[PDB]
C-alpha cells in the first residue's frame, strides 16, 4: 500500500515542505495568509494566493485500476470589514494536475480559467465560496464540490460567523466513490454537511498536487480574509 | 411535495406527540432518558427504551417511484461509571415498519432479533454502539450504518468523551442515494465523519415510524446511560 501524509499543527515560515504562490504569504504567527492584507491591516482586492503541498500524491494507478482513499482536515477563518461592496471571493481545497501554476483570480478561485465544464482542467475542489457569479445559486457563503468546472454539481447554503475559526473535514471513500465535507463552527456549534459521487478515475490524472487557494474581489474593496491555520491530509492507495 | 418536520429544542413530560416504550422516560428537567436510572443515579442494567414519533413518515411512493429526502439532528450523552464490567450497548435512530414494539435488547439495541441479515425486518438505522459483540469490529464505541441488520455496512470507531454532550447530524439525499452522517463533541472540537450509499426502496416500506432506542447490557453493572436533549427531523416527499 502506498500512503502519504502531513500535519501541520501551525505554519512555520521557511518550510520547504509547501509551495506557496501569488500572494500566499505565513505570518510570525505562524498563519497561512492566502491572499494579502495591507499594512492597514485590512484585506487587499485583486489578490489570488495558493499553496501546495511540495510532493504530488498518487491517487490512483491505470496499471491495476485501483483509486486511493483519502481524508484533509483544516481550520480557515474568513473576516468581511465591509458592508459594502459586497465581499468576495472565497477559498478552495483543491486536487489537479502536478506542476500547476495559479489560473484566473477572482470568482475563479485561482483554480479556473474559464466557466465551461472542461475534461481538460482535470481538477475537483472543495469550495467555500462568498460571492454569487451568474453559475452559482443566489445563497452565499455555500460549500460547493467542483468537477472540472466552477459551476458545483453539488451546493451547501452555510451562515458565516464574521472572523471565527471553522473546522472542516472532506473524506473520499474510494470503494463507495463518496466525497463527503463537513464545517463546523466551534463558536456557534453549526454543523453543515455535504456529500456526492465523485469518480476521481474520470477526473484526475494518476498524480496530483493537492492544495489550497483563495481569491478577493475585481473591484477596489471586494475583499475579505482568507487565513488557514491548520492543515492535515493522508492517503491510502491499495496495491 | 409532501413534508413533514418536528423540532424538540427540549422534551415536556405528558407530550403527545412521542410513544415512550419499555424504559424509556422524560424527566421533569427535560431530558430524554432512553434507559433507566435507579434511584442512586447509576445507570441500570438489563434495561431497553425507545421513543417514536406519534406520526407515520412517507418515505418513498411504489406507484412514481419517488423517494425522500430527510434530515434528522439530535444531541445525547452516555456517561459510563464503572470500569468493569465493559459498558453496553448503545444507542441508535431507526426507520422501521409502523406500530412496531421493541425487539430484542443487549446488542441487538432493541431494533433486532438476532445476528442474521433478513430483509423482513425493514430496517435502517445509525447506531452508536459501545460493546463489541461477535458480529461487531473490534474498535468501540463505533458508529455504524444498519440496513437490515445488526451486522453494520459501515463502520466508523469514535472516542467517547464520558458524560459530554454529542451532537450528531443525519442527513439522506435520495438523488444521490447517499446517507452521510456526523458527529461532533463540541467539549473536545472531535469530529466524526461516515457515509454510505442506501437505496431505500429496497429496504423500507413506504411509511415508516421513525425513532430513538437504547439498550443497557445482559450482565451486572454492564451499563451506561443513554440521554437525549434534543431532537428535530424533516422531510420531504417529491411528487
Ligand atoms: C518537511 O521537510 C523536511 C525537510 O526537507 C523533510 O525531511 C527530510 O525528508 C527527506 C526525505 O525526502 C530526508 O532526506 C534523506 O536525508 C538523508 C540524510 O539525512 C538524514 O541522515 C543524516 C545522517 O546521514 C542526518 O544528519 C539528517 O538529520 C537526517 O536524519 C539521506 O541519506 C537520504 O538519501 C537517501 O535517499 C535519497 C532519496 O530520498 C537518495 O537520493 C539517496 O541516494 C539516499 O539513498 C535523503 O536525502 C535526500 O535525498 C533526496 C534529495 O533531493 C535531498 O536533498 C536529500 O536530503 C531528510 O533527511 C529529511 N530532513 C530532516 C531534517 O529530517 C520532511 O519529510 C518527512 O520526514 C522525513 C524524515 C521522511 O520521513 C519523509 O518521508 C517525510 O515526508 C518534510 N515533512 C513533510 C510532512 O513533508
Ligand atoms: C404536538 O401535539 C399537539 C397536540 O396534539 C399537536 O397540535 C394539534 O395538532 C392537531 C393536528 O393533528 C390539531 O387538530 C385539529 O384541531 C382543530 C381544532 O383545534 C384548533 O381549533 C380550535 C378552534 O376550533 C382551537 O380551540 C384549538 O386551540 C386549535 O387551534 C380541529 O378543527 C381539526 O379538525 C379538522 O381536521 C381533522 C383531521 O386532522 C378532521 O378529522 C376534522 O373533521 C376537522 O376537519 C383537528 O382536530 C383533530 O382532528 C383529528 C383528531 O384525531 C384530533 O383529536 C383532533 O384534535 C390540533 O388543533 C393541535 N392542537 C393544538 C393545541 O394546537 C402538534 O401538531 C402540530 O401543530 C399543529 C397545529 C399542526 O400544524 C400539526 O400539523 C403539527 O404537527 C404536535 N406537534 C408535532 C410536531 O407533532
Ligand atoms: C467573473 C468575475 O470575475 N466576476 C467578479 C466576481 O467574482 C467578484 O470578484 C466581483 C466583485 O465585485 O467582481 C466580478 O463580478
Ligand atoms: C448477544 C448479546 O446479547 N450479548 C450481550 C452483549 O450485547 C452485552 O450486553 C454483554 C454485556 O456483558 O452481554 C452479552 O454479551
Ligand atoms: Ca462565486
Ligand atoms: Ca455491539
Ligand atoms: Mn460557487
Ligand atoms: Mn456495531
Amino acid at each position: 500500500v502506498e500512503t502519504i501524509s502531513f500535519s501541520f499543527s501551525e505554519f512555520e515560515p521557511g518550510n520547504d515542505n509547501l509551495t506557496l504562490q501569488g500572494a500566499a504569504l505565513i505570518t510570525q504567527s505562524g498563519v497561512l495568509q492566502l491572499t494579502k492584507i495591507n499594512q492597514n491591516g485590512m484585506p487587499a482586492w485583486d489578490s489570488t494566493g495558493r499553496t501546495l503541498y511540495a510532493k504530488p500524491v498518487h491517487i490512483w494507478d491505470m496499471t491495476t485500476g485501483t483509486v486511493a482513499s483519502f481524508e484533509t482536515r483544516f481550520s480557515f477563518s474568513i473576516e468581511q470589514p465591509y458592508t459594502r461592496p459586497l465581499p468576495a471571493d472565497g477559498l478552495v481545497f483543491f486536487m489537479g494536475p502536478t506542476k500547476s501554476k495559479p489560473a484566473q483570480g477572482y470568482g475563479y478561485l485561482g483554480i479556473f480559467n474559464n466557466s465551461k465544464q472542461d475534461n481538460s482542467y482535470q481538477t475537483l475542489g472543495v469550495e467555500f465560496d462568498t460571492f454569487s457569479n451568474p453559475w452559482d445559486p443566489p445563497q452565499v457563503p455555500h460549500i460547493g464540490i467542483d468537477v472540472n468546472s466552477i459551476r458545483s454539481i453539488k451546493t451547501q447554503p452555510f451562515q458565516l460567523d464574521n472572523g471565527q475559526v471553522a473546522n472542516v473535514v472532506i473524506k473520499y471513500d474510494a470503494s463507495s466513490k463518496i466525497l463527503h465535507a463537513v464545517l463546523v463552527y466551534p463558536s456557534s456549534g453549526a454543523i453543515y454537511t455535504i456529500a456526492e459521487i465523485v469518480d476521481v478515475k474520470q477526473v484526475l490524472p494518476e498524480w496530483v498536487d493537492v492544495g489550497l487557494s483563495g481569491a478577493t474581489g475585481a473591484q477596489r474593496d471586494a475583499a475579505e480574509t482568507h487565513d488557514v491555520y491548520s492543515w492535515s491530509f493522508q492517503a491510502s492507495l491499495p496495491e
